[PDB]
């Protein structure tokens, strides 16, 4: 998160910190959010050979009783995810066991309605990602308020599409999500409407988020079958 504030500790109890293992490199990191006691939603590009989820964290360098380090048994990447266009950048992780409900750990379930969210309003995103182009990931959970933009604002991303994705962040400000924040939720009036996907390498906003409403049928299909 660039240009944000430190979250009040444990104030976003659905937030998940992902450590991703691959065969031929060191650990990589993403965000995510708990939508059922045994399911975390995140980005498809955060997939790997294996993943560990930490719930209940604020400062990710300091072990505490709120932590739950949970095993992932299976990864469900969207079947149409495309590594060139980055369309359909969404994935569900099934946990080996159901998480414990505490003050610091709880689900963010979707409401019944899945209305298409138009441009104009302010939304909030949180993560442990880089705080600048040349700065490491944050030790503490950070968050920032961003403007939902008209789709033409993201035209320079040649594979952006308005039906699939949200365009997020006023170009006149530095405020943005960045590397390490991918997979985290964008909340508009307390309701998850987007998932951090990608942006420019120089972190100039706006950035591109997966539009959750488009994928509600697919999410439901996976949850009901597993
Ligand atoms: C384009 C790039 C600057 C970028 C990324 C990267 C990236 C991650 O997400 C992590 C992952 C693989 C552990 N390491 C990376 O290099 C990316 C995105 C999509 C596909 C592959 C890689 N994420 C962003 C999030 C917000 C943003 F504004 C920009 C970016
Ligand atoms: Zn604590």
């Amino acid at each position: 998160i660039i240009g944000g504030t430190e979250s009040k500790p444990h104030s976003r109890p659905y937030m998940a910190y992902l450590e991703i293992v691959t065969s031929n490199g060191p650990s990589k990191f993403c965000g995510g959010f708990l939508i059922r006691r045994n399911f975390v939603l995140t980005a498809a590009h955060c997939a790997g050979r294996s993943i560990t989820v930490t719930l209940g964290a604020h400062n990710i360098t300091e072990e505490e009783d709120t932590w739950q380090k949970l095993e992932v048994i299976k990864q469900f990447r969207h079947p149409k995810y495309n590594t060139s266009t980055l369309h359909h950048d969404i994935m569900l992780l099934k946990l080996k066991e159901k998480a414990s409900l505490t003050l610091a750990v709880g689900t963010l379930p979707f409401p019944s309605q899945k209305n298409f969210v138009p441009p104009g309003r302010m939304c909030r995103v949180a993560g442990w990602g880089r705080t600048g182009v040349l700065k490491p990931g944050s030790d503490t959970l950070q968050e920032v308020k961003l403007r939902l933009m008209d789709p033409q604002a993201c035209s320079h991303f040649r594979d952006f599409d308005h039906n699939l994705q949200l365009c997020v962040g006023n170009p006149r400000k530095t405020k943005s999500a960045f590397k390490g924040d991918s997979g985290g939720p964008l909340l508009c009036a307390g309701v998850a409407q987007g998932i951090v996907s990608y942006g420019r390498s120089d972190a100039k906003p706006p950035a591109v988020f997966t539009r959750i409403s488009h994928y509600r049928p697919w999410i439901n299909q996976i949850l009901q079958a597993n």
